[PDB]
């Protein structure tokens, strides 16, 4: 799934 780690990933996508 999404990776929290992710800048862009958790700044569109929700955290897991």
């Amino acid at each position: 799934c999404c990776n929290c780690s992710s800048k862009w990933c958790r700044d569109h996508s929700r955290c897991c």
